[PDB]
């Protein structure tokens, strides 16, 4: 099974200038809980944005060019990325925009955080078709002293 996990600001913005400008510790904690002990697939730009391997996960990087770091696994196509995960119950795709586009048609589950923040951005989560997806979990949180925007965690499953 393939799942995508992402955090979206208003208008599906996910990034600006190869960064995420907000800081929501509760959402990073949600990301860690839902990805720990699973393989994670990311594009090269997202690898450079994170800047280091994510511990406790098999890190698989898509790039058309040879890898430059043997602490992670480098692959050159979507099918190779999936194969490199082996026989696991759930593969997590962690972006960015170009990678989400390619894996969305293959995904059964979306883990989405909707953040109430207006962000100028240059990268968006793909338009997906709402009729294809059932919301199976949603949890709203108001802003607090640690998290400066309100946010909603949602899990959707392909119908
Ligand atoms: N809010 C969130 O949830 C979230 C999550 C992830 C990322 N982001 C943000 O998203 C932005 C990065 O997204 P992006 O769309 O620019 O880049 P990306 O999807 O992270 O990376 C694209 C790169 O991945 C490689 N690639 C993708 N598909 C491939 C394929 N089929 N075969 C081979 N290589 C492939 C290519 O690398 P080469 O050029 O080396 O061939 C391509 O240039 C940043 O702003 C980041 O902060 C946000
Ligand atoms: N919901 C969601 N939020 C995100 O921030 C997110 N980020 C990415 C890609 N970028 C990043 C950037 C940083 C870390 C990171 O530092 N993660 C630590 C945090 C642990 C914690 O804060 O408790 C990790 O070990 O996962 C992960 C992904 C992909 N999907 C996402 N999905
Ligand atoms: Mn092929
Ligand atoms: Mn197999
Ligand atoms: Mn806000």
């Amino acid at each position: 099974m393939i799942s995508l996990i992402a955090a979206l600001a208003v208008d599906r913005v996910i990034g600006m200038e190869n960064a995420m400008p907000w800081n929501l510790p509760a959402d990073l904690a949600w990301f860690k809980r839902n990805t720990l002990n699973k393989p994670v697939i990311m594009g090269r730009h997202t690898w450079e944005s994170i800047g280091r391997p994510l511990p406790g996960r098999k890190n698989i990087i898509l790039s058309s060019q040879p890898g430059t770091d043997d602490r992670v696994t480098w692959v050159k196509s979507v099918d190779e990325a999936i194969a490199a995960c082996g026989d696991v119950p759930e593969i997590m795709v962690i972006g960015g925009g170009r990678v989400y586009e390619q894996f969305l048609p293959k995904a059964q589950k979306l883990y989405l955080t909707h953040i109430d923040a207006e962000v100028e951005g240059d990268t968006h989560f793909p338009d997906y078709e709402p009729d294809d997806w059932e919301s199976v979990f949603s949890e709203f949180h108001d802003a607090d002293a640690q998290n400066s925007h309100s946010y909603c965690f949602e899990i959707l499953e392909r119908r």
